[PDB]
């Protein structure tokens, strides 16, 4: 599975809507349906795609640093170079 569908996956057996997940985690639903569907390039900002997975996974119980790892091929790292 992507992160994403992993993310989904887990909101959907918990029964949550995109809602219920942009008022816990305070991201809009939009951006929420991005991560869903791995789409990082329609981020305003790449670089917090990380820390949106961290704030979506926290809320609904999943251990984001090993999700991170676990498909750290996908997810754009913070570029924060300069
Ligand atoms: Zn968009």
């Amino acid at each position: 599975k992507t992160v994403g569908e992993a993310l989904k996956g887990r909101r959907e057996r918990l029964g949550m809507t995109l809602t219920e997940l942009e008022q816990r985690t305070g991201i809009k639903r939009e951006m929420l349906v991005h991560i869903e569907n791995n789409e990082f390039d329609q981020l305003p900002n790449k670089n917090y795609s990380e820390g949106f997975i961290r704030k979506y996974a926290s809320v609904v119980n999943i251990e984001p640093n090993q999700l991170i790892q676990a498909h750290q091929d996908e997810i754009p790292s913070n570029q924060a170079e300069w």
